[PDB]
């Protein structure tokens, strides 16, 4: 169980409750890319040059189409085998596969027919001089074609027509491939050393355009609503079909799973604070999200995954376990709790929560100005509460506050709990400790050792 | 206290001291941003198109100003209580707030009146087609107004103004403006999930205008001295002041706070050397940044921080405190010194500290040119040290070098100091070693248990 | 020895065997920049602003300069010693000096000449309006001159030549100036602190032209195969040689040393797997790359290494050590592994290697559709082996695949080896396990001072 009561009189401030939701149904769509330059707009004399450039990409290229070859023919169906619905593996000469091999090969296997018609369309297609289109097929997907930066080598096209000879414009389309080609070697191609994983992340795509996304979720129909929760997890990925090293052909997978919300499924916000024991500042560790989920206590990583006001989703779901001493820290314990010294200069003393402010006097001045009374704090206590009941407006360093009521009789006073003793967090300083204690386990088995020799 | 001898004997080599100042004085200016595009340069026959973008930003504006809304007012002053100079909270219907959130409701409170005279000179701002301007005022703070990309569109107006069709102008603003929404996405707006507090960088603002930042910085009047440390700290950060939704009118902070020289505040720099001991590498682990303060040992982590071999500054200050075993290594103390081992084939051999050189002759060759003796050393030094005295020029590997005289007699001669046994430094070495000490932890816990139930 | 059985009988499943490389013979090449604007292009209208940014270079410069000034000097050779190959260096005056300040010195005063060379025919070279081109020199090195993105400038000069007044043109200039100067500031400059170090890597110079870097190994003569793992490995860096603070004067090192195969050298791919105990998800924690060279065991990080299929190249070769139980965990002790719980709803339950699969039926249905006899497993079973003696297509979840036939008698059944007890990786979950460690250790000091007492 949960016990808010324990963890804001230890000194922790308890945030914003969140739901928790799950990816489902990975529907997948294809995304056909180009790597020979448009026919269009560019003139045929600096053309030799690009000859130069379908070699370069070529040795980019030959190993890439090595990786996809002798991988599919490792999965077939059919063979008098109709009655199965999935394909039987034939791994055997693949050696080594993961899971995730094993998926990405199903997939290939299972969109060969999808791949072979792009194939065959591609005739057609190339002589699409559009920028940016859809394209239809047999209903079962929705494509699109994009001309990339290259549609906009024309606009560059219209200064100096006849000023500048050939050879400046040659050498302007050669720094454009060469930046181009940067940039897929720096974030696309083979980035990936292993084209049968789905690792792609949309910021690399987004890099290879210029930081931009929003057309293919456009062209493909996102959700307008829930566009920054769907960006910072990251949940669509990409992944290598087939590529072709004449034409420069390639394929990249989107997939836009739904989310479903986990019944009875509960994500808790907290913050530390900075109360004092004498004269001195001190701090509680306790994570800022805490897993809850169906009655379980468990924990999780939010560096990865999205921070929202209403809805956590991890992408990856980590579900890292909890130690003992963390759940009771949690639960309706104090002596499992730690706590660290702080010497910044700036510090949260004080924090709201539930319409009730938490500090400690023992550092920050406290005064209502509606009494004449000073208002003071024992040197034995840590924590301390406020209400309307003693004052309506109280003053915290240079701030002004106000409270409401308690929820019930208001007995909170200025209850104090011990906690565990002190501990350093630098891994320097957790180095040393664990190398004193290796230090004293040869003590611990030299004890052992005659305990088991002599001692009678 | 610090032993510089003492270090210099164990391995580490002492490097420059720094000084440590604090930023005070947090003054802040307002600048103003305008979403939507000027109503110079583009055509209107795209503006249909700008309507959809009108209600596009609107579905990532509206929640925005849902997030100030009922905001602002739980923050008042002046109800017959005009001698306070203060403001009297009342966020009893805010629920949780932390300190930063009152911090920030303050200052919103205070900048009201300027955010409202802002709102009021909007409708003549509007109007203002200049590029970068500045902006007057009450003669408070001095403004500035900046057309962003949007201002270079016209530059794209030149070529083919009758040639290209409406169509391909209202498909290039299209793209442009899908590329500025996906760099606000990225790096502003929304990426806060809290608009009342002050975490925005000069990085995501420079990055959302082509990593450029010193136009801000020449119109507000900032110091071209030291320029690189203020950019490394990042003393500069931004809060969300107001939002307008029809009109896509934000307020971005900037504050500069000045520095001042804490006194009597040092930093030392310290780097680690590979001496030998039988025939093997070895190093210490020491940080390279040592925090002295006013006669009081502390550790501190220059990760985040300028380092610059005058003045380091740290934008946060976290002051982690230090452990008793590291203290024991700085100071007069080698037994709590821990050591590693490097098999790297490039390592610091040798190393130059106030004139004076440090090597081993155990794994380097050792020959004096100007003498026929050849140098050696015995199999049981760990460190030696050179002087004029016995050569003038030494060689070490293939590098020659010369050194001074020294401070006193010159009798460091070859002295070594003991060290403590070494541990790995890998995580996974690190936990396999805290599971094993759990485990003996049953086996202690066993022995205690004994010890206490029929031990007599 | 390594034991690969062991290991799969474990849930560890070997992946691929890589190569292992060692850079030598560091061949440098110089590249000159220039920050002065070309003469041609920009019309002098607006060069008195120009005049403004050789004031404002010149406050970034003259510092750097300084940086360079009395370090030369220490450095000389000649005197009545020309039989002596290498140089006597006279660091006394300079205090503090590293094995990399060194070295860079030395390189420093060997290329003295050709730095030389270099400043007297900047004279020529800044009367060249090309691009990008080539220099000739004394048939040592070949150099070579970049225009910048300045050359493009007067691609903005076409459109409205006399349409904008000079106002604007300054404008535009004085932004593209400010845009360089940040850039520089960000990844170029006076980044390093020291400049006679050598740290500079091309991800900064390749962000400070735009993400591209292949135009400088073109010119150089780089090698198109293995630019994935080169550019990986990272292990081209620069240095600046001299400055020119009235010129903008910069000199950059190009290193590309050859790789020489490491003769015995083998490195090792590994992956786990999602076994399951009772009813519930277990995973083991073992380094996915592990190094054994020349028969010798110990520990690598590839983070900031390359990942190919047949050669693995660290840059930095950090060699970290390993401990006494990953040594046994890895060779034929499974007491010694440790294990974790995991949570995760999609989960590596299968794996393949060498033609056999690896997976368990406590927790994934297991049946052979070719059998009527439904595939059962033992509640006491951890892992387990299928061949084609028992059935020939094997279903695990959704997806069918077939293995082929074992090595040997194909006697591996389903045998299974205990493991260690297991331990949370959490950073919060280990201080708080230390932390108890540390106050058992009062208990164990307690003791130890008890039996040393009065114990007779």
């Amino acid at each position: 169980s949960l016990h808010y009561d324990s963890l804001s009189k230890v000194g922790i401030i308890k945030g914003l409750t969140y739901n928790y939701k799950i990816k489902g149904s990975p529907s997948t769509k294809l995304m056909v890319v180009k790597l020979i330059p448009n026919i269009d707009g560019v003139r045929n004399c600096t053309q030799k040059q690009f000859d130069e450039y379908k070699n370069l990409v070529k040795n980019v290229l030959e190993p890439v189409k090595l990786a996809l070859n002798a991988m599919l023919d490792n999965v077939k169906s059919g063979n008098n085998k109709y009655r199965f619905a999935g394909a039987i593996m034939a791994g055997v000469a693949l050696g080594v596969a993961t899971a995730a091999t094993v998926t990405a090969g199903i997939a290939l296997h299972r969109s060969n027919e999808n791949a072979q018609a792009i194939a065959n369309m591609k005739n057609a297609i190339q002589n699409t001089n559009e920028a940016v289109k859809q394209l239809q097929l047999a209903n079962k997907q929705t494509l699109a074609v994009i001309d990339t930066i290259r549609g906009e080598i024309n606009n560059n096209i219209i200064p100096v027509i006849n000023q500048l000879s050939c050879d400046t414009i040659g050498l302007s389309v050669g720094i454009k491939l060469t930046q181009y080609y940067s940039e897929i070697l720096t974030a696309f191609g083979p980035a990936l050393q292993n084209p049968v994983n789905t690792r792609i992340t949309i910021q690399a795509i987004s890099s290879v355009f210029n930081r931009n996304f929003d057309e293919l979720l456009k062209i493909m129909g996102y959700t307008s609503g829930d566009l920054y929760e769907i960006l910072h997890s990251g949940l669509i990925r990409g992944n290598i079909i087939d590529v072709d090293v004449e034409a420069g052909y390639i394929a990249l997978e989107i997939e836009f799973p739904n989310l479903t919300l986990v019944p009875n499924a509960v994500v808790q916000e907290l913050m530390p604070i900075s109360y004092n024991v004498d004269g001195d500042e001190w701090v509680t560790l306790v994570p800022r999200f805490v897993l809850t989920r169906t009655t379980l206590l468990s924990n999780i990583d939010t560096s990865r995954c999205t921070v929202t006001e209403s809805s956590v989703i991890c992408d990856n779901d980590y579900a890292l376990p909890m130690s003992y001493e963390l759940i009771g820290c949690l639960q309706g314990d104090t002596s499992k709790c730690a706590r660290e010294k702080v010497v910044s200069s700036y510090v949260p003393r004080f924090a709201l929560s539930d319409g009730l402010v938490y500090a400690n006097c023992l550092n920050t001045i406290c005064r209502c100005m509606d009494t004449d009374t000073p208002i003071s704090q024992s040197l034995g206590t840590t924590v301390s509460l406020l209400d309307n009941k003693k004052c309506l407006v109280y003053q915290v360093g240079d701030i002004l506050i106000s409270v409401g009521s308690y929820l019930g009789e208001g007995e909170y006073s200025a209850d104090n709990v011990e906690l565990g003793p002190p501990v350093v967090i630098d891994k320097i300083d957790i180095g040393n400790q664990l190398a004193g204690i290796n230090q004293t386990l040869q003590n611990a088995e030299d004890y052992i050792e005659k305990s088991e020799e002599f001692l009678k």
